């Protein structure tokens, strides 16, 4: 049962520190000292796996694999394992392109440095760690190796016998990119060590990390590369149909795969227990978007270019979180049950208990029938309540951006819950007081409403082809005022 409580929302990227990119380090601590110190006890990232083109956590290469962006090059730097210099990062926003360059061949001469200089003690935990994480990480290393040499080609676009996964060119592959093979072995070692000790700390200062999964992964993954029976996949491997949400007059054609839910049903779903398990070593909590996914997902041909095309089918839902429940005693999920929703989605969620998210931005463009307002919110309390996404603006950006209705009403409705603003930067802070004040267990807000920054800050701006995923906190942004006048709020609303 979930506590009345606070949490921030910070993505490890945004994480202020040197060499191009928040890492899991001693600013990751830092901000744990923060979130300890304003009483907050949640703290939120996005999904934490290896990103493509267009840096997306939400497309990544594994399901299971970390963020090799998100490691920490300067306890091997200490170690003399490498040597980091600067290339010219910006600061305040991640350089993809400019990380791509430096950081890929920091992490190899790292490696490099490592298996020459290493501790036998250390070179064992390594070795260890490869066996018991082969089950997934003999492909993800393998997928992530053959990517470079086929220089960055989908696994749909390999060589066939490659493509197939016929033992012998399994057993070639390995044995000519076996050096590759262990370097992204030891980028991953690496990520689970640096965020086994994270979350350590966190436990420590009764923090429970939320995590992020998409429902569907990405076609260009080493799951479906590894399992392509649980997919819905021609001969080419190219996908038969694909994710998407019906007309949004237009609809989206997201062109995620889709599971083979009765290969996955006779299997037991042992795809998604395993995934469950290795996203709950992680976090405390896992949010899944697109839940409603789990009662019935839109399958649209992938030969049809539209997302008005598809059909609605009906998905396992109950039976996936039986298991679920039966296997950890418990279904530790955050349901993205925001858009268009269908009482048979809501008692899915209602019947596991799972808590449902509301986001403030919404609330005001309706009346008071809106369901993102917090008098509409439920008795049990088990929802979380958010300013905005990491897909909205900043709560600053939405109110210099937002109708003269949504403005008005909302001053007019914090003034009847008790929350008065003069000023617009003030504006960030009165909603957040608006989500303390609620009966929702769980409010949390993204570290750039703390700030009170503008629309320069949005994590993402969906139909905006470059600048996602890059804001980052400088260094000492993050004031103790910032973290005194959260407290304050936490104890007014009965959150300490």
């Amino acid at each position: 049962e979930l506590p009345r409580a606070f949490g921030l929302l910070l993505h490890p990227t945004s994480l202020p520190g040197p060499y191009g990119v928040g890492v899991l380090g001693q600013e990751a601590r830092d901000f744990l000292r923060f979130l300890k110190e304003a009483g907050g006890q949640y703290w939120q990232v996005l999904p934490l796996g290896p990103t493509g083109y267009g840096d997306s956590p939400y497309q990544s290469f594994s399901a299971f694999a970390g963020n090799p962006y998100l490691v920490d090059l300067r306890p091997l730097a200490k170690r003399g394992y490498v040597r980091l210099e600067d290339p010219g990062f910006p600061q305040g926003r991640v350089d993809y392109g400019l990380l791509y360059a430096w950081k890929w061949p920091a992490l190899k001469e790292a490696f490099r440095g490592f298996q020459e200089k290493a501790p036998p003690e250390e070179r064992e935990d390594f070795a260890a760690f490869r066996e018991k994480e082969a089950w997934w990480l003999e492909d993800y290393a393998l997928f992530m190796a053959l990517k470079g040499a086929h220089g960055g080609l989908p696994w749909n676009r390999w060589p066939l016998p490659l493509r197939k996964r016929e033992e012998q060119a399994l057993r070639e592959a390995k044995s000519a990119l076996a050096e590759e093979v262990a370097f992204h072995a030891f980028t991953q070692w690496l990520f689970f060590r640096q965020w086994g000790a994270l979350k350590a700390e966190a436990e420590a200062l009764g923090i429970r990390i939320l995590g992020d999964m998409p429902i569907f992964v990405a076609e260009d993954s080493a799951e479906v590369w590894a399992h392509p029976e649980w997919f819905h996949l021609d001969e080419e491997g190219r996908p038969t149909v694909v994710a998407g949400v019906p007309p949004s007059e237009t609809g989206q054609r997201w062109g995620n795969p889709l599971y083979r839910w009765d290969v996955l049903e006779r299997e037991g779903f042992s795809f998604w227990i395993r995934r469950l398990e290795k996203a709950l070593e992680l976090f405390h909590l896992v949010r899944i978007d697109h839940f409603r996914g789990f009662e019935a997902y839109w399958e649209i041909p992938a030969s049809c270019p539209t997302a008005v095309e598809g059909r609605w089918v009906k998905a396992p839902g109950e039976k996936l979180f039986q298991k679920i429940q039966e296997t950890f005693g418990q279904v530790p999920i955050l349901a993205e049950d925001l858009g268009v929703i269908t009482p048979e989605v809501e008692a899915l969620r209602d019947r596991f208990g799972l808590p449902g998210m509301k986001v403030l931005q919404f609330a005001f463009d309706d009346g008071m029938e809106n369901p993102f307002l917090p008098h509409n919110y439920p008795s049990h309390g088990r929802v979380v309540v958010y300013t905005g996404t990491h897909d909205n603006d900043t709560t600053l950006g939405w109110y210099r951006t937002a109708t003269p209705h949504e403005k008005a009403f909302m001053a007019r409705y914090l003034a009847d819950w008790g929350i008065f603003f003069r000023e617009e930067e003030e504006v960030p802070w009165a909603l957040m007081r608006l989500g303390m004040k609620s009966v929702a267990r769980l409010a949390v807000y993204p570290v750039q409403d703390v700030l009170a920054l503008g629309s320069e800050a949005r994590m993402n701006y969906p139909g905006r082809p470059s600048g996602n995923w890059a804001w980052r906190l400088l260094p000492g942004e993050l004031s103790p005022e910032h973290g005194e006048r959260l407290r304050a709020m936490a104890e007014a609303t009965e959150r300490l």
